[PDB]
């Protein structure tokens, strides 16, 4: 352990209370830290992930990351406030304490990331998995990310909490029936429910047939028709705790993706 310049357990505390005053935050703070992971590419070893890059054109205006402005902006003040931070250490760390806050695991927290100078490091458009797309393109964007099928999944379990939102993406609802809760209800949405078309959404999506209040994304149902995925799909809806402990697991490495040097922070 290492204590990090800026006062870490002042700063937690006021991600926290944040979060509390503005709930839907939470869920917005999580996908924020991860489209900035998800600029990059291992292969070509390029896109500058975890540097927050988005806080520049060309990445800002990306279609994918549409909203992403919302959190980015409520994070700072916490930067005015704690100036050591680096801003790609405090998307982290928020998104970090986005997940205990809501019930998810405590992930060890690395500090010491370097923020992006200027927009000339943005990967280009396109590396953002998109909602409408099914298993072979994501396979692809998480291949090129460095994740195998069980990381996958795992990760995509974050849409257990928080919702979509038409001016953002054009897909309208929850996941869930309790967005602000982080464990593995995704999973068990999926598996419980009869998706139907959603007549009504001009996204296509799908709805609960029991509610019709809860929606997944093409991108979401996939994880069933691949047999790859779905044996991770019910790996998680039957076993929490497994989930908890996949889902910190491959948080930590995608918000790690592309970084150096970094310091392992108190707990
Ligand atoms: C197959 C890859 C994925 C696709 C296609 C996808 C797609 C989407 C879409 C379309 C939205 C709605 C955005 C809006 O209207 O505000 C969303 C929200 C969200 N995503 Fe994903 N997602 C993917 C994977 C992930 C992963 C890996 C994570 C984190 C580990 C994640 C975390 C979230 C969270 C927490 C929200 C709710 C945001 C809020 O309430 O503001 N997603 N996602
Ligand atoms: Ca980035
Ligand atoms: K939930």
């Amino acid at each position: 352990s290492e204590e990090p310049p800026f006062d870490i357990r002042a700063l937690r505390a006021d991600i926290e209370d944040m979060i509390s005053e503005k709930l839907e935050l939470g869920p917005s703070l999580i996908r924020l830290a991860w489209h900035e992971a998800a600029s990059y590419d291992c292969f070509k070893k390029d896109g500058s992930p975890n540097s927050a890059s988005m806080r520049f054109k060309p990445e800002c205006l990306y279609a994918g990351n549409k909203g992403l402005d919302i959190p980015r902006k409520a994070l700072e003040t916490l930067k005015k406030k704690y100036p050591q931070i680096s801003y790609a250490d405090l998307w982290v760390l928020a998104a970090y304490v986005a997940i205990e806050y809501m019930g998810g695991p405590t992930i060890p927290f690395c500090w010491g990331r370097v923020d992006a100078k200027d927009g000339s490091v943005c990967g280009p458009d396109g590396r953002l998995p998109d909602g409408s797309k099914t298993q072979s393109h994501v396979r692809e964007v998480f291949r090129r990310l460095g994740f195998n099928d069980q990381e996958t999944v795992a990760l995509i379990g974050a849409h257990t909490c928080g919702e979509t939102h038409i001016e953002f993406s054009g897909y309208h609802g929850p996941w869930t029936h309790d967005k602000n809760g982080f464990d593995n209800s995704f999973f068990t949405q999926l598996l419980d429910e009869d998706w139907v078309l959603n007549p009504k959404v001009e996204q296509m999506q799908l709805m609960d047939r029991a509610t019709t209040k809860l929606m997944m994304l093409p991108s979401d149902v996939c994880l069933l028709l691949d047999p790859s995925y779905r044996k991770y799909v019910e790996l998680y809806a039957k076993d929490n705790d497994r989930f908890n402990k996949d889902f910190a697991n491959a948080f930590k490495k995608l918000t790690e993706l592309g970084t150096r040097n970094l310091h392992k922070a108190p707990a």
